[PDB]
Protein backbone atom coordinates (compact mmCIF):
# COMPACT_ATOMS: atom_id res chain seq x y z
CA UNK A 1 0.00 0.00 0.00
CA UNK A 2 1.29 3.41 -0.82
CA UNK A 3 2.52 6.40 1.13
CA UNK A 4 2.25 6.45 4.86
CA UNK A 5 0.91 2.82 4.84
CA UNK A 6 4.55 1.68 4.03
CA UNK A 7 5.62 3.12 7.43
CA UNK A 8 2.63 1.76 9.39
CA UNK A 9 3.10 -1.68 7.79
CA UNK A 10 6.79 -1.63 8.89
CA UNK A 11 5.72 -0.81 12.49
CA UNK A 12 3.31 -3.74 12.42
CA UNK A 13 5.84 -6.16 11.02
CA UNK A 14 8.25 -5.38 13.87
CA UNK A 15 5.51 -5.54 16.59
CA UNK A 16 4.23 -8.89 15.27
CA UNK A 17 7.38 -10.61 13.99
CA UNK A 18 10.31 -8.70 15.44
CA UNK A 19 12.91 -10.55 17.56
CA UNK A 20 13.52 -9.60 21.24
CA UNK A 21 17.06 -8.12 21.17
CA UNK A 22 19.07 -5.50 23.19
CA UNK A 23 20.90 -2.28 22.17
CA UNK A 24 24.33 -0.84 23.32
CA UNK A 25 22.99 -0.10 26.97
CA UNK A 26 20.94 -3.39 27.34
CA UNK A 27 17.48 -1.60 26.79
CA UNK A 28 14.82 -3.89 25.13
CA UNK A 29 13.92 -3.79 21.40
CA UNK A 30 11.96 -5.69 18.79
CA UNK A 31 14.03 -6.04 15.65
CA UNK A 32 13.95 -7.15 12.04
CA UNK A 33 16.66 -6.86 9.34
CA UNK A 34 16.54 -5.50 5.77
CA UNK A 35 12.98 -4.01 5.37
CA UNK A 36 12.40 -1.33 2.76
CA UNK A 37 9.90 1.53 2.32
CA UNK A 38 9.19 3.47 -0.89
CA UNK A 39 7.53 6.97 -1.11
CA UNK A 40 6.36 8.90 -4.16
CA UNK A 41 7.61 12.53 -4.39
CA UNK A 42 5.36 13.20 -7.48
CA UNK A 43 2.82 16.04 -7.70
CA UNK A 44 4.99 17.96 -5.11
CA UNK A 45 4.27 15.27 -2.40
CA UNK A 46 6.57 15.12 0.64
CA UNK A 47 6.10 12.16 3.01
CA UNK A 48 5.77 13.96 6.38
CA UNK A 49 3.77 11.55 8.58
CA UNK A 50 0.12 12.53 9.28
CA UNK A 51 -0.41 9.84 11.93
CA UNK A 52 1.69 11.92 14.31
CA UNK A 53 3.05 15.50 14.19
CA UNK A 54 6.64 15.67 12.92
CA UNK A 55 8.90 18.57 14.03
CA UNK A 56 9.22 20.04 10.45
CA UNK A 57 11.32 23.09 11.48
CA UNK A 58 13.78 20.59 13.13
CA UNK A 59 13.85 18.45 9.93
CA UNK A 60 14.69 21.53 7.84
CA UNK A 61 17.28 23.20 10.10
CA UNK A 62 19.06 19.84 10.66
CA UNK A 63 19.15 19.13 6.89
CA UNK A 64 20.43 22.63 5.97
CA UNK A 65 23.07 22.25 8.64
CA UNK A 66 24.13 18.95 7.03
CA UNK A 67 24.16 20.64 3.58
CA UNK A 68 26.46 23.40 4.85
CA UNK A 69 28.82 20.69 6.13
CA UNK A 70 28.53 22.04 9.71
CA UNK A 71 29.16 19.90 12.86
CA UNK A 72 28.51 22.31 15.83
CA UNK A 73 25.43 21.31 17.87
CA UNK A 74 25.62 24.89 19.38
CA UNK A 75 24.61 26.40 15.93
CA UNK A 76 21.44 24.27 15.94
CA UNK A 77 20.76 25.08 19.64
CA UNK A 78 20.85 28.84 18.69
CA UNK A 79 17.91 28.14 16.29
CA UNK A 80 16.12 26.35 19.19
CA UNK A 81 16.84 22.92 17.61
CA UNK A 82 18.08 20.80 20.56
CA UNK A 83 18.09 17.26 18.99
CA UNK A 84 21.96 17.17 18.73
CA UNK A 85 22.73 18.73 22.20
CA UNK A 86 22.91 15.41 24.18
CA UNK A 87 25.50 13.98 21.69
CA UNK A 88 27.60 17.15 21.96
CA UNK A 89 27.44 17.38 25.78
CA UNK A 90 30.71 17.23 27.82
CA UNK A 91 29.54 13.87 29.36
CA UNK A 92 28.80 12.24 25.99
CA UNK A 93 32.05 13.41 24.31
CA UNK A 94 34.04 12.29 27.39
CA UNK A 95 32.41 8.78 27.28
CA UNK A 96 33.79 8.43 23.69
CA UNK A 97 37.34 9.47 24.70
CA UNK A 98 36.88 12.86 23.10
CA UNK A 99 38.36 14.71 26.05
CA UNK A 100 39.88 17.48 23.98
CA UNK A 101 36.71 18.37 22.21
CA UNK A 102 34.77 21.54 23.07
CA UNK A 103 31.11 21.04 24.10
CA UNK A 104 28.92 20.92 20.99
CA UNK A 105 31.87 19.93 18.70
CA UNK A 106 30.46 16.63 17.30
CA UNK A 107 33.47 15.91 15.06
CA UNK A 108 33.27 14.81 11.40
CA UNK A 109 29.65 13.62 11.45
CA UNK A 110 27.19 13.65 8.47
CA UNK A 111 27.58 17.10 7.02
CA UNK A 112 31.37 17.09 7.16
CA UNK A 113 31.37 13.81 5.23
CA UNK A 114 28.91 15.14 2.67
CA UNK A 115 31.05 18.12 1.80
CA UNK A 116 34.58 17.35 3.07
CA UNK A 117 34.97 13.53 2.89
CA UNK A 118 38.59 12.49 3.76
CA UNK A 119 39.67 15.96 5.07
CA UNK A 120 41.49 16.05 8.39
CA UNK A 121 39.14 17.33 11.11
CA UNK A 122 40.36 20.08 13.47
CA UNK A 123 37.30 21.71 15.21
CA UNK A 124 33.69 22.40 14.17
CA UNK A 125 34.58 26.13 13.52
CA UNK A 126 37.71 25.63 11.28
CA UNK A 127 37.43 26.73 7.59
CA UNK A 128 37.12 23.60 5.43
CA UNK A 129 36.64 25.51 2.07
CA UNK A 130 38.09 23.33 -0.73
CA UNK A 131 39.12 20.59 1.72
CA UNK A 132 38.19 16.93 1.18
CA UNK A 133 35.81 15.47 -1.46
CA UNK A 134 32.66 17.48 -1.96
CA UNK A 135 30.38 14.48 -2.58
CA UNK A 136 27.20 16.55 -2.73
CA UNK A 137 28.72 19.11 -5.22
CA UNK A 138 30.02 16.19 -7.34
CA UNK A 139 26.56 14.53 -7.53
CA UNK A 140 24.80 17.81 -8.46
CA UNK A 141 27.26 18.35 -11.37
CA UNK A 142 26.92 14.67 -12.51
CA UNK A 143 23.13 15.14 -12.41
CA UNK A 144 23.39 18.03 -14.78
CA UNK A 145 25.96 16.61 -17.16
CA UNK A 146 25.49 12.74 -17.04
CA UNK A 147 22.30 11.87 -15.16
CA UNK A 148 22.49 8.14 -16.20
CA UNK A 149 25.67 7.70 -14.04
CA UNK A 150 25.37 4.68 -11.66
CA UNK A 151 28.03 6.00 -9.21
CA UNK A 152 26.15 8.91 -7.63
CA UNK A 153 26.95 7.75 -4.09
CA UNK A 154 27.17 9.95 -1.02
CA UNK A 155 28.54 8.21 2.11
CA UNK A 156 29.14 9.27 5.69
CA UNK A 157 30.75 5.88 6.38
CA UNK A 158 34.47 6.56 6.69
CA UNK A 159 36.03 3.82 8.85
CA UNK A 160 39.11 6.14 9.45
CA UNK A 161 36.87 8.87 11.03
CA UNK A 162 34.31 6.84 13.04
CA UNK A 163 36.35 7.11 16.32
CA UNK A 164 36.40 11.02 15.91
CA UNK A 165 32.55 11.18 15.85
CA UNK A 166 30.16 11.66 18.74
CA UNK A 167 28.30 8.57 17.21
CA UNK A 168 28.90 6.54 14.03
CA UNK A 169 26.50 7.51 11.28
CA UNK A 170 23.37 5.55 10.79
CA UNK A 171 21.84 7.21 7.74
CA UNK A 172 25.02 6.21 6.16
CA UNK A 173 24.89 6.01 2.39
CA UNK A 174 22.61 7.42 -0.27
CA UNK A 175 22.42 6.75 -4.02
CA UNK A 176 20.71 8.99 -6.60
CA UNK A 177 19.15 7.87 -9.87
CA UNK A 178 17.41 9.57 -12.80
CA UNK A 179 14.81 8.19 -15.21
CA UNK A 180 12.37 10.16 -17.46
CA UNK A 181 13.48 13.53 -15.98
CA UNK A 182 12.83 12.30 -12.37
CA UNK A 183 15.40 12.19 -9.51
CA UNK A 184 15.08 9.32 -7.03
CA UNK A 185 17.11 8.70 -3.87
CA UNK A 186 17.74 5.49 -1.94
CA UNK A 187 19.05 5.70 1.63
CA UNK A 188 20.83 2.81 3.33
CA UNK A 189 20.21 3.22 7.09
CA UNK A 190 22.09 0.54 9.08
CA UNK A 191 20.17 1.18 12.31
CA UNK A 192 16.75 2.76 12.51
CA UNK A 193 14.71 3.64 15.50
CA UNK A 194 11.38 3.13 13.87
CA UNK A 195 9.34 4.91 16.52
CA UNK A 196 11.40 8.18 16.52
CA UNK A 197 14.39 8.60 14.11
CA UNK A 198 12.86 6.87 11.01
CA UNK A 199 9.87 9.26 10.39
CA UNK A 200 12.44 12.10 10.65
CA UNK A 201 14.81 10.35 8.14
CA UNK A 202 11.89 9.94 5.67
CA UNK A 203 11.04 13.71 5.85
CA UNK A 204 14.72 14.76 5.82
CA UNK A 205 15.93 12.73 2.76
CA UNK A 206 12.62 13.37 0.87
CA UNK A 207 13.27 17.16 1.40
CA UNK A 208 16.90 16.72 0.25
CA UNK A 209 15.67 15.04 -2.94
CA UNK A 210 13.11 17.87 -3.71
CA UNK A 211 15.92 20.45 -3.02
CA UNK A 212 18.50 18.62 -5.22
CA UNK A 213 15.91 18.30 -8.05
CA UNK A 214 15.50 22.14 -7.86
CA UNK A 215 19.17 22.64 -8.29
CA UNK A 216 19.45 20.63 -11.49
CA UNK A 217 16.20 21.07 -13.53
CA UNK A 218 14.68 17.62 -12.71
CA UNK A 219 11.41 16.68 -11.02
CA UNK A 220 11.35 14.67 -7.83
CA UNK A 221 10.59 10.93 -8.32
CA UNK A 222 10.87 8.48 -5.37
CA UNK A 223 12.57 8.18 -2.00
CA UNK A 224 13.51 4.64 -0.95
CA UNK A 225 14.56 3.94 2.64
CA UNK A 226 16.26 0.55 3.09
CA UNK A 227 17.06 -0.44 6.67
CA UNK A 228 19.59 -2.79 8.27
CA UNK A 229 18.61 -3.26 11.95
CA UNK A 230 15.02 -1.80 12.03
CA UNK A 231 13.91 -1.67 15.65
CA UNK A 232 11.26 -0.45 18.07
CA UNK A 233 12.09 0.27 21.74
CA UNK A 234 9.82 -1.68 24.14
CA UNK A 235 8.91 1.72 25.73
CA UNK A 236 7.22 2.84 22.52
CA UNK A 237 5.12 -0.16 21.84
CA UNK A 238 1.91 1.05 23.35
CA UNK A 239 2.11 4.50 21.77
CA UNK A 240 2.83 2.86 18.35
CA UNK A 241 -0.17 0.51 18.61
CA UNK A 242 -2.46 3.61 19.13
CA UNK A 243 -0.69 5.35 16.20
CA UNK A 244 -1.57 2.38 13.92
CA UNK A 245 -5.29 2.99 14.73
CA UNK A 246 -5.16 6.41 13.07
CA UNK A 247 -6.18 6.70 9.41
CA UNK A 248 -3.58 8.61 7.39
CA UNK A 249 -4.59 11.90 5.71
CA UNK A 250 -3.00 12.98 2.39
CA UNK A 251 0.64 13.93 2.68
CA UNK A 252 1.50 17.66 2.51
CA UNK A 253 3.07 19.27 -0.60
CA UNK A 254 6.41 21.06 -0.58
CA UNK A 255 6.38 24.48 -2.28
CA UNK A 256 9.76 25.82 -3.34
CA UNK A 257 9.78 29.60 -4.09
CA UNK A 258 13.33 29.69 -5.48
CA UNK A 259 16.58 27.69 -5.57
CA UNK A 260 19.87 29.49 -5.02
CA UNK A 261 22.96 28.97 -7.21
CA UNK A 262 24.60 26.86 -4.40
CA UNK A 263 22.66 24.27 -2.36
CA UNK A 264 24.30 25.36 0.99
CA UNK A 265 22.63 28.80 0.50
CA UNK A 266 19.08 27.32 0.82
CA UNK A 267 17.23 28.99 3.78
CA UNK A 268 14.02 27.91 5.41
CA UNK A 269 12.34 30.92 3.88
CA UNK A 270 12.74 29.54 0.36
CA UNK A 271 10.21 26.63 0.80
CA UNK A 272 7.29 25.59 3.05
CA UNK A 273 4.80 22.76 3.62
CA UNK A 274 1.33 23.29 2.23
CA UNK A 275 -1.61 21.32 3.71
CA UNK A 276 0.16 19.60 6.61
CA UNK A 277 -2.73 18.20 8.75
CA UNK A 278 -1.38 15.75 11.29
CA UNK A 279 -3.43 13.88 13.93
CA UNK A 280 -3.42 15.41 17.45
CA UNK A 281 -5.00 12.13 18.75
CA UNK A 282 -7.91 13.92 20.63
CA UNK A 283 -10.83 11.98 18.91
CA UNK A 284 -9.03 8.56 19.67
CA UNK A 285 -8.49 9.58 23.42
CA UNK A 286 -12.29 10.60 23.62
CA UNK A 287 -13.35 7.12 22.11
CA UNK A 288 -10.93 5.28 24.60
CA UNK A 289 -12.62 7.13 27.64
CA UNK A 290 -16.16 6.42 26.20
CA UNK A 291 -15.39 2.64 25.25
CA UNK A 292 -13.69 1.81 28.70
CA UNK A 293 -17.08 2.69 30.43
CA UNK A 294 -18.94 -0.16 28.42
CA UNK B 1 8.00 -15.87 -2.78
CA UNK B 2 10.62 -18.53 -2.68
CA UNK B 3 14.14 -17.62 -3.49
CA UNK B 4 14.59 -18.29 -7.15
CA UNK B 5 11.09 -17.01 -7.94
CA UNK B 6 12.29 -13.59 -6.48
CA UNK B 7 15.11 -13.48 -9.06
CA UNK B 8 12.70 -14.47 -11.95
CA UNK B 9 10.10 -11.90 -10.77
CA UNK B 10 12.83 -9.17 -10.74
CA UNK B 11 13.66 -10.09 -14.34
CA UNK B 12 10.01 -9.94 -15.29
CA UNK B 13 9.59 -6.57 -13.67
CA UNK B 14 12.55 -4.96 -15.48
CA UNK B 15 11.48 -6.41 -18.87
CA UNK B 16 7.91 -5.24 -18.28
CA UNK B 17 8.32 -1.87 -16.56
CA UNK B 18 11.97 -0.95 -16.84
CA UNK B 19 13.10 2.39 -18.24
CA UNK B 20 15.19 2.63 -21.47
CA UNK B 21 18.44 4.11 -20.18
CA UNK B 22 22.11 3.84 -21.43
CA UNK B 23 25.33 2.83 -19.51
CA UNK B 24 28.91 4.39 -19.58
CA UNK B 25 29.54 3.37 -23.32
CA UNK B 26 25.95 4.33 -24.52
CA UNK B 27 24.83 0.54 -24.83
CA UNK B 28 21.14 0.03 -24.05
CA UNK B 29 19.54 -1.14 -20.79
CA UNK B 30 16.22 -1.56 -19.17
CA UNK B 31 16.46 -0.26 -15.60
CA UNK B 32 14.63 0.02 -12.30
CA UNK B 33 15.79 1.51 -8.96
CA UNK B 34 15.72 0.01 -5.43
CA UNK B 35 14.46 -3.64 -5.78
CA UNK B 36 15.25 -6.18 -3.08
CA UNK B 37 15.45 -9.96 -2.96
CA UNK B 38 15.65 -12.22 0.08
CA UNK B 39 17.09 -15.84 0.18
CA UNK B 40 16.88 -18.33 3.06
CA UNK B 41 20.24 -19.94 4.03
CA UNK B 42 18.47 -22.31 6.51
CA UNK B 43 18.79 -26.12 6.34
CA UNK B 44 22.25 -25.59 4.62
CA UNK B 45 20.53 -24.02 1.54
CA UNK B 46 22.62 -21.83 -0.78
CA UNK B 47 20.84 -19.87 -3.54
CA UNK B 48 22.77 -20.98 -6.64
CA UNK B 49 20.30 -20.47 -9.51
CA UNK B 50 18.85 -23.71 -11.03
CA UNK B 51 17.26 -21.96 -14.11
CA UNK B 52 20.77 -21.69 -15.62
CA UNK B 53 24.16 -23.15 -14.69
CA UNK B 54 26.18 -20.75 -12.48
CA UNK B 55 30.03 -20.82 -12.72
CA UNK B 56 30.38 -22.03 -9.15
CA UNK B 57 34.13 -22.49 -9.27
CA UNK B 58 34.49 -18.89 -10.45
CA UNK B 59 32.18 -17.82 -7.57
CA UNK B 60 34.40 -19.57 -4.98
CA UNK B 61 37.81 -18.62 -6.41
CA UNK B 62 36.81 -14.91 -6.74
CA UNK B 63 35.37 -14.88 -3.18
CA UNK B 64 38.48 -16.52 -1.64
CA UNK B 65 40.63 -14.04 -3.51
CA UNK B 66 38.56 -11.17 -2.01
CA UNK B 67 38.88 -12.75 1.49
CA UNK B 68 42.72 -13.02 1.16
CA UNK B 69 42.69 -9.30 0.31
CA UNK B 70 44.28 -9.93 -3.12
CA UNK B 71 43.92 -7.65 -6.21
CA UNK B 72 46.01 -9.42 -8.97
CA UNK B 73 43.77 -10.62 -11.89
CA UNK B 74 46.76 -12.82 -12.95
CA UNK B 75 46.37 -15.01 -9.79
CA UNK B 76 42.76 -15.75 -10.86
CA UNK B 77 43.86 -16.31 -14.51
CA UNK B 78 46.36 -18.97 -13.25
CA UNK B 79 43.34 -20.98 -11.87
CA UNK B 80 41.57 -20.45 -15.30
CA UNK B 81 39.22 -17.81 -13.77
CA UNK B 82 39.36 -15.05 -16.46
CA UNK B 83 36.40 -12.80 -15.34
CA UNK B 84 38.88 -10.02 -14.16
CA UNK B 85 41.37 -10.18 -17.08
CA UNK B 86 39.62 -7.54 -19.34
CA UNK B 87 39.57 -4.91 -16.44
CA UNK B 88 43.30 -5.58 -15.77
CA UNK B 89 44.35 -5.29 -19.46
CA UNK B 90 46.86 -2.60 -20.63
CA UNK B 91 44.03 -1.04 -22.70
CA UNK B 92 41.47 -0.85 -19.80
CA UNK B 93 44.04 0.43 -17.20
CA UNK B 94 45.17 3.16 -19.74
CA UNK B 95 41.56 4.26 -20.23
CA UNK B 96 41.40 4.94 -16.54
CA UNK B 97 44.56 7.01 -16.48
CA UNK B 98 46.53 4.09 -14.76
CA UNK B 99 49.47 4.21 -17.26
CA UNK B 100 52.06 3.12 -14.59
CA UNK B 101 50.13 0.03 -13.44
CA UNK B 102 51.39 -3.47 -14.35
CA UNK B 103 48.84 -5.54 -16.41
CA UNK B 104 46.39 -7.38 -14.07
CA UNK B 105 47.21 -5.04 -11.09
CA UNK B 106 43.57 -3.88 -10.47
CA UNK B 107 44.55 -1.51 -7.61
CA UNK B 108 42.79 -1.46 -4.20
CA UNK B 109 39.55 -3.11 -5.26
CA UNK B 110 37.11 -5.12 -3.09
CA UNK B 111 39.38 -7.51 -1.20
CA UNK B 112 42.03 -4.88 -0.38
CA UNK B 113 39.20 -2.75 1.17
CA UNK B 114 37.80 -5.75 3.12
CA UNK B 115 41.14 -6.56 4.78
CA UNK B 116 43.24 -3.34 4.47
CA UNK B 117 40.79 -0.37 4.31
CA UNK B 118 42.69 2.95 4.39
CA UNK B 119 46.20 1.43 3.82
CA UNK B 120 48.38 2.98 1.12
CA UNK B 121 48.32 0.88 -2.07
CA UNK B 122 51.69 0.07 -3.75
CA UNK B 123 51.20 -2.94 -6.09
CA UNK B 124 49.08 -6.09 -6.04
CA UNK B 125 52.18 -8.17 -4.83
CA UNK B 126 53.17 -5.91 -1.87
CA UNK B 127 52.92 -7.33 1.72
CA UNK B 128 49.89 -5.68 3.46
CA UNK B 129 50.05 -7.83 6.65
CA UNK B 130 48.78 -5.68 9.65
CA UNK B 131 48.13 -2.69 7.31
CA UNK B 132 44.83 -0.74 7.18
CA UNK B 133 41.52 -1.61 8.90
CA UNK B 134 40.77 -5.33 8.76
CA UNK B 135 37.00 -4.86 8.42
CA UNK B 136 36.32 -8.61 7.93
CA UNK B 137 38.44 -9.66 10.94
CA UNK B 138 36.73 -6.95 13.09
CA UNK B 139 33.28 -8.27 12.18
CA UNK B 140 34.16 -11.92 12.93
CA UNK B 141 35.46 -10.84 16.37
CA UNK B 142 32.30 -8.71 16.95
CA UNK B 143 30.18 -11.67 15.97
CA UNK B 144 31.78 -13.82 18.66
CA UNK B 145 31.76 -11.18 21.30
CA UNK B 146 28.85 -8.83 20.76
CA UNK B 147 26.57 -10.33 18.08
CA UNK B 148 23.82 -7.66 18.67
CA UNK B 149 26.12 -4.96 17.40
CA UNK B 150 24.51 -2.71 14.80
CA UNK B 151 27.76 -1.48 13.22
CA UNK B 152 28.95 -4.72 11.54
CA UNK B 153 29.56 -2.86 8.26
CA UNK B 154 32.10 -3.85 5.58
CA UNK B 155 32.60 -1.34 2.77
CA UNK B 156 34.67 -1.19 -0.41
CA UNK B 157 33.34 2.32 -1.16
CA UNK B 158 36.37 4.43 -0.22
CA UNK B 159 36.13 7.75 -2.09
CA UNK B 160 39.93 8.47 -1.63
CA UNK B 161 40.89 5.24 -3.53
CA UNK B 162 38.19 5.11 -6.27
CA UNK B 163 40.62 6.77 -8.83
CA UNK B 164 43.26 4.01 -8.06
CA UNK B 165 40.82 1.14 -8.93
CA UNK B 166 40.25 -0.52 -12.31
CA UNK B 167 36.50 -0.01 -11.52
CA UNK B 168 34.59 1.57 -8.63
CA UNK B 169 33.05 -1.26 -6.59
CA UNK B 170 29.44 -2.15 -7.27
CA UNK B 171 28.90 -4.69 -4.53
CA UNK B 172 29.91 -1.91 -2.27
CA UNK B 173 28.70 -2.34 1.29
CA UNK B 174 27.54 -5.27 3.43
CA UNK B 175 25.97 -5.38 6.91
CA UNK B 176 25.77 -8.42 9.22
CA UNK B 177 23.10 -9.14 11.80
CA UNK B 178 22.35 -11.88 14.30
CA UNK B 179 19.09 -13.10 15.83
CA UNK B 180 18.33 -16.45 17.50
CA UNK B 181 21.88 -17.68 16.77
CA UNK B 182 21.51 -17.01 13.00
CA UNK B 183 23.80 -14.82 10.86
CA UNK B 184 22.22 -12.69 8.13
CA UNK B 185 23.95 -10.47 5.57
CA UNK B 186 22.53 -7.54 3.55
CA UNK B 187 24.42 -6.40 0.48
CA UNK B 188 23.99 -2.95 -1.04
CA UNK B 189 24.72 -3.25 -4.75
CA UNK B 190 24.65 0.21 -6.51
CA UNK B 191 24.72 -1.31 -10.02
CA UNK B 192 23.45 -4.80 -10.79
CA UNK B 193 23.68 -6.48 -14.12
CA UNK B 194 20.68 -8.61 -13.52
CA UNK B 195 21.42 -11.05 -16.33
CA UNK B 196 25.05 -11.83 -15.39
CA UNK B 197 26.58 -10.18 -12.26
CA UNK B 198 23.55 -10.51 -9.93
CA UNK B 199 23.20 -14.36 -9.90
CA UNK B 200 26.96 -14.40 -9.20
CA UNK B 201 26.66 -11.84 -6.28
CA UNK B 202 23.83 -13.91 -4.75
CA UNK B 203 25.94 -17.11 -4.82
CA UNK B 204 29.07 -15.21 -3.66
CA UNK B 205 27.65 -13.32 -0.62
CA UNK B 206 25.50 -16.35 0.35
CA UNK B 207 28.70 -18.47 0.35
CA UNK B 208 30.48 -15.69 2.38
CA UNK B 209 27.67 -15.84 4.92
CA UNK B 210 27.87 -19.66 5.28
CA UNK B 211 31.69 -19.37 5.65
CA UNK B 212 31.56 -16.54 8.26
CA UNK B 213 28.95 -18.51 10.25
CA UNK B 214 31.37 -21.46 10.29
CA UNK B 215 34.13 -19.33 11.76
CA UNK B 216 32.02 -17.99 14.69
CA UNK B 217 29.65 -20.84 15.84
CA UNK B 218 26.43 -19.39 14.30
CA UNK B 219 23.99 -20.87 11.79
CA UNK B 220 23.30 -19.16 8.45
CA UNK B 221 20.04 -17.10 8.45
CA UNK B 222 19.30 -15.00 5.32
CA UNK B 223 21.00 -13.09 2.53
CA UNK B 224 19.27 -9.87 1.39
CA UNK B 225 20.34 -8.27 -1.84
CA UNK B 226 19.34 -4.59 -2.19
CA UNK B 227 19.97 -3.00 -5.58
CA UNK B 228 20.44 0.54 -6.72
CA UNK B 229 20.41 0.66 -10.53
CA UNK B 230 19.14 -2.87 -11.40
CA UNK B 231 19.47 -3.28 -15.16
CA UNK B 232 19.20 -5.82 -17.99
CA UNK B 233 21.39 -5.16 -21.06
CA UNK B 234 19.37 -5.22 -24.37
CA UNK B 235 21.62 -8.08 -25.64
CA UNK B 236 20.58 -10.38 -22.78
CA UNK B 237 16.83 -9.94 -23.27
CA UNK B 238 16.05 -12.96 -25.57
CA UNK B 239 18.06 -15.43 -23.44
CA UNK B 240 16.37 -14.09 -20.21
CA UNK B 241 12.81 -14.53 -21.66
CA UNK B 242 13.73 -18.23 -22.30
CA UNK B 243 15.16 -18.59 -18.76
CA UNK B 244 11.78 -17.31 -17.38
CA UNK B 245 10.05 -20.36 -19.03
CA UNK B 246 12.07 -22.82 -16.91
CA UNK B 247 10.59 -24.09 -13.64
CA UNK B 248 13.04 -23.72 -10.73
CA UNK B 249 14.31 -26.83 -8.89
CA UNK B 250 15.13 -26.72 -5.19
CA UNK B 251 18.42 -24.93 -4.42
CA UNK B 252 21.50 -27.01 -3.57
CA UNK B 253 22.89 -27.43 -0.05
CA UNK B 254 26.40 -26.25 0.89
CA UNK B 255 28.47 -28.85 2.79
CA UNK B 256 31.42 -27.60 4.76
CA UNK B 257 33.97 -30.33 5.58
CA UNK B 258 36.07 -28.09 7.89
CA UNK B 259 36.67 -24.48 8.77
CA UNK B 260 40.23 -23.28 9.15
CA UNK B 261 41.47 -21.11 11.99
CA UNK B 262 41.59 -18.08 9.77
CA UNK B 263 38.99 -17.31 7.10
CA UNK B 264 41.67 -16.41 4.42
CA UNK B 265 42.90 -20.05 4.60
CA UNK B 266 39.58 -21.53 3.27
CA UNK B 267 40.16 -23.41 -0.03
CA UNK B 268 37.56 -24.69 -2.54
CA UNK B 269 38.28 -28.31 -1.36
CA UNK B 270 36.83 -27.51 2.14
CA UNK B 271 33.21 -27.23 0.91
CA UNK B 272 31.01 -28.28 -2.01
CA UNK B 273 27.51 -28.16 -3.39
CA UNK B 274 25.24 -31.13 -2.80
CA UNK B 275 22.31 -31.79 -5.20
CA UNK B 276 23.02 -28.89 -7.62
CA UNK B 277 20.75 -29.72 -10.64
CA UNK B 278 20.70 -26.76 -13.05
CA UNK B 279 18.87 -26.58 -16.46
CA UNK B 280 21.35 -26.97 -19.44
Amino acid sequence: MEGEHQYLNLVREILERGVKKDDRTGTGTLSIFGPQMRFSLRDDTIPVLTTKKIFWRGVVEELLWFIRGNTDAKELAKKKIHIWNANGSREFLDSRGLYDRAEGDLGPVYGFQWRHFGAEYDTCSSDYTGKGIDQLANILKTLRENPDDRRMIMTAWNPMDLHLMALPPCHMTAQFYVANGELSCQLYQRSGDVGLGVPFNIASYSLLTHLMASMVGLKPGEFILTLGDAHIYNTHIEVLKKQLCRVPRPFPKLRILMAPEKIEDFTIDMFYLEGYQPHSGNLQMKMAVLEHHH
